[PDB]
């Protein structure tokens, strides 16, 4: 029973996989799993609760916090306006937030009263999209100047807006000199205040007016509507002994408020049929039924390694993304890239591209085997279990031709 | 007369060049050779004798002890169980076998009192399928350690079982630190335990049940049936003068027995034909008649180069297996790699795949040429003759397109 | 919606949309002509502000422009035709052509007219010329005493100026290095300019004429503007603080208007966008337009090959601006820079897309991978000024829509 | 517009007006025959000026050239039929075959006869012999005290010279260097010719003639000129000072018409255009011509590709004249050179050309990307004298026109 | 040297003007040997420590050592000081001064 090259048996050992490894040991709530190839959906399933509390089940429908998958969406938003002209890629920020002109290197010192150094170059908005710019995120809890993040709430809190976080990373050190490493930051949340500076619009409008209604995505948003709260999964954090607790309730989330944080790094809620439509646009290349979200060449640009020398991610990564799963797996602008299928020691093919939210989402597209996977769950933190990669296994067995 | 781009008198040179090379002049004492170009046997021929004592004929259904060419058969048993999730590469292998977890590298001593220092990091599955795990054999009698194997007999003997081995491994040091160099190990045995323990099924059964019975191979076991020991071939040894001498007669062979240890690594009776059947498989792409034991995708996964930065076997190899033969060759999950044609020294394509047993049998797949052969002969240590060059010399000189 | 070549023509008209916004409006460039093609079709062509702000002339398809240092191409071309009949190796000395430079050395130190020098490990080769790895200089480098004495004696031109005196003059000086061993943007041009005469027979407007631009049908390039068409000849203005431009040269009352005995090969030429065009579109043909052929399919390629060592950028090797983040990742070969790295440029694009500039900011690149081509005219010095050429290669490869 | 196989002929008509302009009217070369063939077509076939100045006879298409060391190609693959057939290994010792060569020792200091020696890393193996990084040299390369002992004994040839005294002479010789360590031009060639023999049980010119010659219709190639045919045979000129030459072989009176008892892998063919062709043609078709079929396709592609270390070129391991700028981004095979990197080479080409040369300036080459050969014959000592190669390969990638 | 009478880093050259243009060995036997430029002149200093590039008939390594044997540098009939000087100027050296270490006729 074959469709598109993929045998639909060996596709059923996904749920067979997630029930015995996953749902009835009680790792995870609840699942929401989709493989497409060349244009077709081969594999949806819905597993398990979305709400233990209320015993709610998961349904093609379910609306999932996706976090830092919000990030490829804000990419393809600012790479639009890199297709009109609006700037170039090694220009430095400070030339669109001037209040950035004199940003320094940390040396020594706890905040309020860090030393720095000169840096040998400014920041560029590549460095932004690349994650190279030195800027860091409070939850690293690695650094003094993630301390400095998390004493101001830069990732999150009461009364933060993309205005506060420019203003208050003004006066911030960086962990490096721009260009000479990498580390995961609040870039992408920068890149999101520079759609609307370029734009006029805020970034929910962009997003909408740009993206989700070109696309047919209507179940994406910062804030769910109070009509659609009730599809609205309940998080769940992990507890020792492989289990989890609740982290955030549906009703009474933030993310049912309209506070005035648009986060273009982790604020996105969606389903998979939305970020599917999303990836199906990418796989491709920037068009589905007749609408067309970016470029066919511009997409090609951004899925390309953009470290230097084409090196992996744990040759440039000074924190976390210098461990074993991302070994042969570069960066390009808001996507990883497979480099060496080999080094990965995870079945693939150089070119697959995608990125992951921190409550263990995640999505790639294959460009050689033109096939892609979009998965949803809610537990905090994605480093807890190594499923994405277990899926890869069974999706790529699943090629039969 | 030209067949799948193949000349058939150029192949005749085969049997012209085995006779005037090795059976007129005694130095083999029979040979069964096959060839295939894209899904078609252009040569198939028996010389010589099975049993020089008993004047029996080399025949095609004749039973061959293939040794170490076990190992792609258990190599594609373990990878049956990845596809469907059961495990990851980059797992430590003390995940399944706890008793391992503490295992240390030989500093100095002999055996019972080997002193050890701490490895860097623990053995992973991907360590056991490239052997890059630090385990050794009995018969490599070059360190402390494989002096250890010999005195506990873990090559084979009196009452070797596989979980003799795994708790036997457990309380002996490692040649080295897990992934930082090559040696040919008794890890393909222990990748044979793990099959067990992952399939709840003997090594026997799972080798029928998902290998043999859906490829058609009736005549390959790790026991000859009593009804069929009239075919099995006696195995001989070098003698000085380009010679052989009787080292395992056929009646009263250990092969004819069910002793308890079932060899991941050097267990299996075969044929060409049940060898030519499971290589055409893999040709194919792992599906053969209907029959498919390995996903395409997996299968191509195998073949890369697993080594670090793409280096051959004489670049990691701490043995044998550093001289000159193995220039231009990797290691992937249970077969070796061409990488450089120029650099090895004998014709061919980059990419051929294949291994070999230390009876002189022999396999290869050239993957861009559509081709392969399986060669058996019973000639104790493949090392004395350079027999499978010779081969690769007449058989790529046959192709006429 | 409307899709020629692959091309949304409705993403293309963001160019006219950017050059109004960024450049004409804010008055940054007088005028502009941009015009695109991709599979031997123009997907776009488009005139915006005025070729003259005193005369209030606007910019037509038909206005002539200083293309500068674009010649260097069409001279480059011009002697391969020569390499193609056997007439030269690039591996030869050029004193095997110019015996008068068999000596030439390396600066050490001193002030002209007494500079000390060194011997070069190898004499200067047709292939240093070609790739600007010569040794020679240019007067408006402005970074080096041996480019202070090519000023003083006004080889970059200036009254009286001629090839013969450029080549006497630069057999009594040294070079900047050892040929081979660096790049440095050179008066090389103008020298190939120089042996494509030697060895023709030919004064350069003479063989430009009969073996490039009859050939192609380019009736609107020339070293001099004829009288009846200084009409249609763009003003060259120059960079004011706070984004502005003034008056450099008046069309009316220019040097480009007279016959004054200096052919310049390295930046001589007037021509317009659509000559230069069909110049462009032969090259992406591999050589041949509308039955004629100006170089060989073969000889094209080798053209646009990387000559620098070992596959190294401009970066690499050169000792001055051409140093600088915008060439990252690129190469250079007999008369083209060639695109090695495409993220490493930072620059939307593909690997092996060949072109060249006018230091007026004229720019032209081919893209073979997409058979894509640009033509992009204005004339405002330098070109260093703005990065309008980046700006238009991201909406032009926005564009494609295959 | 005559086109042929997307060659332009009247381009390919630069070659005749070439040779005659650069070298037959101002008396540089006597006389030369050049082929030139594209997708199994002969597109150029032109004999001019003469065979024989003294006698003032022309040449013509079926004109004899003693082509020396474009012997080689055709040794290799004589030695490369017994690969095909198992009868060696190219990992093999040489002394597995040849026993008396085991104790073979690197040169260290002396004079012939008392040379003192250190051990080899490992023995010369027959991979060595066919890529020349055996460690043997030649006569007439004179730089070292090795090749001063090959003149005395005469190992390049001379009275009473044959194969059987070359192996016994270089028994009782030192190596220039261990084996595999660089790469030096040798006789090695000439020991290939001797393995053919020791391996086929026939003299070397029964084997060429049997499986090479025969099949292939080459009547007019052979290590003797038949009395019937040296009226055809070609004169050989050396070059003098002014860019002349003199009278170096007589056809009457030559040794090549003499059965003395050396028959040179290395250097000792006579042959003419057409015969040659046919060679060159049947190794671009995969080893195959008018259904007669001298090597495999497979066997045929493993000889063309660099077998240097690390995919080196001929410059970064060869220790003599081999090193110089001409052969930069060339490596070598199973005996031809092999093109790697076209700008490097400072020569218009492909990656993959491969062919050899003679020292008479007989060239040949095969481009399997543009699937082009080139046959040259002309007869001057010695070929590093002109670049007339690398002009021919300028004009005939200049004709391709697809 | 005390008398202040030369300095050791002076070139030969200096006192032997026929050795100004001594070239380094590349290719070839005496009479016909092909030469390269040296990067600097032979010094004094080279002579007094046989860094010179100069060698010795008798060392029998090289073509350059086998031109001094057939024109006896060594000694034999009618050698002189002022023949070895002369000679000497008509011969490559094996290497460009002072980047090597060879025995010679320097002293
Ligand atoms: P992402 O999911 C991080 C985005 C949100 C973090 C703010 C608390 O990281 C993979
Ligand atoms: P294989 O044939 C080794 C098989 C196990 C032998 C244990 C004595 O090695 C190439
Ligand atoms: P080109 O436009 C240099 C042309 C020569 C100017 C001499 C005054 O440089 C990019
Ligand atoms: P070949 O033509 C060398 C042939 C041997 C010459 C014997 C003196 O070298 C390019």
């Amino acid at each position: 029973n074959i469709i598109a090259g993929m045998d639909l048996n060996r596709l059923d050992r996904i749920a067979e996989h997630l029930d015995r490894a996953y749902l009835h040991p009680g790792k995870l709530a609840g699942t929401m799993t989709l493989v497409a190839r060349r244009g077709e959906v081969v594999y949806c399933q819905a597993q398990g609760l979305r709400d233990v509390e209320r015993q709610l089940p998961v349904e093609r429908d379910t609306l999932f916090r996706i976090y830092s998958m919000t990030k490829p969406i804000t990419s393809i938003a600012l790479m639009q306006l890199y297709e009109q002209g609006r700037f170039l890629l090694d220009e430095p920020v400070h030339k669109y937030i001037p209040t950035w002109k004199n940003l320094r290197v940390y040396k020594t010192g706890s905040h309020p009263q860090m030393l720095t150094t000169a840096p040998q170059r400014p920041m560029t908005i590549r460095d932004l999209l690349t994650h190279q710019s030195g800027l860091t995120y409070g939850f690293m809890n690695r650094t003094n100047v993630d301390a400095a993040y998390r004493s101001l709430k830069l990732d999150g809190g009461p009364g933060h807006t993309l205005d506060r976080l420019i203003d208050e990373l003004a006066r911030l050190p960086l962990e490096f000199s721009p260009g000479t490493a990498w580390n995961y930051s609040v870039a992408t949340d920068v890149c999101g205040y520079l759609v609307q500076l370029l734009s006029g619009m805020s970034l929910d409008d962009y997003f909408s007016k740009h993206i989700f209604q070109p696309l047919g995505m209507p179940d994406t948003f910062f804030t769910v509507p109070a009509e659609k709260l009730s599809r609205f999964a309940a998080c769940y954090e992990y507890q020792p002994g492989d289990s989890f607790s609740l982290q955030d309730d549906p009703q009474g989330s933030a993310f049912a408020k309209a506070h005035g944080y648009l986060s273009g790094g982790g604020g996105l809620v969606s389903c998979v049929d939305d970020y599917y439509r999303f990836a199906q646009a990418l796989a491709n290349g920037g068009e589905l039924d007749g609408a067309r979200i970016i470029g066919r060449k511009t997409l090609e640009f951004m899925r390309m390694n953009h470290l230097p020398d084409n090196k992996g991610l744990p040759d440039v990564a000074i924190g976390s993304f210098s461990e074993t799963p991302y070994d042969g797996t570069g960066f390009g602008l808001g996507f990883s890239v497979k480099l060496d299928v080999a080094k990965s020691q995870t079945v693939g093919s150089v070119g697959e591209y995608g990125w992951g939210g921190m409550a263990s989402t995640n999505f790639f597209i294959d460009p050689e085997e033109d096939l892609l996977m979009v998965f949803m769950t809610q537990l905090i933190p994605s480093s807890t279990y190594a499923v994405r990669q277990e899926l890869r296994a069974i999706i790529n067995g699943a090629l039969v031709d």
